[PDB]
C-alpha cells in the first residue's frame, strides 16, 4: 500500500436505484432497510424501504465532493430499527475510479457482501463532475 499518484476534484453523484437479493437470500424481506452512502467523512442515508420487498427501490440521488483521496464510495445497508453502527444487512463498494475515468457511470447492480458473505446486489449510478471552465 502506497499512495502518490494524482486523482481528479470535483462534484460526484450518487444515484440509489434499488437493489435486489439472491433467489435463496432473504435480503431485504419483511423489513425497512436504507443504504448509506459515504464519501469522506460524509454519509447520507435514503429513505426507508417502508415494506419494498426483497427489491426496495429509492431513486435517490446524493452529490459529494470529491478531493483526492477518495476514490471509492461505501454503501451499507442497515434497518430503519438498527443503526449505521449496529448491525448492516449488507455493503457495497462503488469505485470511482470508473466515474472518473468515463465521468458518468450507470445504474449497476454492485456486488453487496456482508462481512464477506454475498448478500445480493446494489443498484446505483455514479456521475462525476469536474469543475471545468468557469473562472475565466
Amino acid at each position: 500500500g502506497s499512495s502518490g499518484s494524482s486523482g481528479p476534484h470535483g462534484t460526484l453523484e450518487v444515484v440509489l436505484v434499488s437493489a435486489k437479493g439472491l433467489e435463496d437470500a432473504d435480503f431485504l424481506n419483511n423489513m425497512d432497510p436504507y443504504v448509506q452512502l459515504t464519501c469522506r467523512t460524509q454519509d447520507q442515508k435514503s429513505n426507508v424501504a417502508e415494506g419494498m420487498g426483497t427489491t426496495p427501490e429509492w431513486n435517490e440521488t446524493f452529490i459529494f465532493t470529491v478531493s483526492e483521496g477518495t476514490t471509492e464510495l461505501k454503501a451499507k445497508i442497515f434497518d430503519k430499527d438498527v443503526g449505521t453502527e449496529d448491525d448492516a444487512v449488507g455493503e457495497a463498494t462503488i469505485p470511482l475510479e470508473p466515474v472518473f475515468v468515463e465521468g458518468s457511470i450507470p445504474p449497476t447492480a454492485y456486488n453487496v457482501v456482508k462481512d464477506e458473505e454475498y448478500k445480493g446486489e446494489i443498484w446505483v449510478a455514479l456521475s462525476f463532475k469536474p469543475s471545468g471552465p468557469s473562472s475565466g
